[PDB]
Protein backbone atom coordinates (compact mmCIF):
# COMPACT_ATOMS: atom_id res chain seq x y z
CA UNK A 1 0.00 0.00 0.00
CA UNK A 2 2.19 2.81 1.40
CA UNK A 3 4.29 4.64 -1.20
CA UNK A 4 8.11 4.36 -0.85
CA UNK A 5 10.21 7.37 0.22
CA UNK A 6 11.57 7.48 -3.37
CA UNK A 7 8.20 7.11 -5.21
CA UNK A 8 8.62 8.65 -8.68
CA UNK A 9 6.67 11.93 -8.51
CA UNK A 10 3.87 12.14 -11.13
CA UNK A 11 5.05 15.74 -11.72
CA UNK A 12 8.79 14.88 -12.07
CA UNK A 13 10.32 16.18 -15.35
CA UNK A 14 10.53 12.56 -16.47
CA UNK A 15 6.98 11.76 -15.32
CA UNK A 16 5.74 14.84 -17.21
CA UNK A 17 7.55 13.93 -20.44
CA UNK A 18 6.47 10.29 -20.11
CA UNK A 19 2.92 11.10 -18.89
CA UNK A 20 3.50 8.69 -15.98
CA UNK A 21 0.22 8.64 -13.99
CA UNK A 22 1.40 6.39 -11.09
CA UNK A 23 -2.18 5.00 -10.96
CA UNK A 24 -3.13 3.00 -14.07
CA UNK A 25 -6.86 3.23 -13.19
CA UNK A 26 -6.85 7.04 -13.63
CA UNK A 27 -4.07 6.94 -16.31
CA UNK A 28 -4.53 8.49 -19.76
CA UNK A 29 -3.74 4.89 -20.95
CA UNK A 30 -7.48 4.67 -21.84
CA UNK A 31 -6.99 7.40 -24.49
CA UNK A 32 -3.34 6.67 -25.34
CA UNK A 33 -4.29 3.00 -26.10
CA UNK A 34 -0.81 1.63 -26.86
CA UNK A 35 -0.59 -1.31 -29.30
CA UNK A 36 -0.05 -4.89 -28.07
CA UNK A 37 -2.78 -5.20 -25.39
CA UNK A 38 -5.91 -3.11 -24.59
CA UNK A 39 -5.27 -0.07 -22.31
CA UNK A 40 -7.08 -1.68 -19.35
CA UNK A 41 -4.41 -4.45 -19.34
CA UNK A 42 -1.46 -1.98 -19.57
CA UNK A 43 0.75 -0.94 -16.64
CA UNK A 44 4.50 -0.72 -15.75
CA UNK A 45 4.37 -4.37 -14.54
CA UNK A 46 3.94 -5.41 -18.23
CA UNK A 47 6.36 -2.81 -19.67
CA UNK A 48 9.18 -4.11 -21.90
CA UNK A 49 11.49 -1.33 -20.61
CA UNK A 50 10.96 -1.86 -16.83
CA UNK A 51 14.05 -2.61 -14.71
CA UNK A 52 12.38 -5.12 -12.41
CA UNK A 53 15.84 -5.59 -10.84
CA UNK A 54 15.93 -2.00 -9.55
CA UNK A 55 18.37 -1.13 -6.74
CA UNK A 56 15.67 -1.04 -4.03
CA UNK A 57 12.70 -2.62 -5.90
CA UNK A 58 9.72 -4.11 -4.02
CA UNK A 59 6.56 -5.86 -5.35
CA UNK A 60 4.41 -2.72 -5.69
CA UNK A 61 7.34 -0.49 -6.79
CA UNK A 62 9.88 -1.46 -9.48
CA UNK A 63 12.35 0.71 -11.43
CA UNK A 64 11.87 2.29 -14.85
CA UNK A 65 14.90 2.61 -17.18
CA UNK A 66 14.50 6.42 -17.38
CA UNK A 67 13.81 6.88 -13.61
CA UNK A 68 16.93 5.85 -11.61
CA UNK A 69 17.13 6.34 -7.82
CA UNK A 70 13.30 6.37 -7.59
CA UNK A 71 10.67 3.64 -8.28
CA UNK A 72 7.50 3.55 -10.43
CA UNK A 73 4.33 1.83 -9.19
CA UNK A 74 3.90 -1.46 -11.09
CA UNK A 75 0.17 -0.64 -11.34
CA UNK A 76 1.20 2.77 -12.76
CA UNK A 77 1.68 3.43 -16.49
CA UNK A 78 3.29 5.91 -18.91
CA UNK A 79 3.19 6.76 -22.65
CA UNK A 80 6.27 4.79 -23.80
CA UNK A 81 4.96 1.60 -22.18
CA UNK A 82 5.17 -1.15 -24.86
CA UNK A 83 3.82 -4.56 -23.90
CA UNK A 84 6.69 -6.89 -22.94
CA UNK A 85 7.23 -8.61 -26.34
CA UNK A 86 10.83 -9.35 -25.42
S1 LIG B 1 8.49 3.14 -19.53
FE1 LIG B 1 7.35 1.44 -18.76
S2 LIG B 1 8.06 1.11 -16.71
FE2 LIG B 1 8.71 3.12 -17.35
S3 LIG B 1 7.13 4.44 -16.56
FE3 LIG B 1 6.65 3.96 -18.66
S4 LIG B 1 5.29 2.23 -18.55
FE4 LIG B 1 6.27 2.40 -16.60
Amino acid sequence: ASAPANAVAADDATAIALKYNQDATKSERVAAARPGLPPEEQHCANCQFMQADAAGATDEWKGCQLFPGKLINVNGWSASWTLKAG
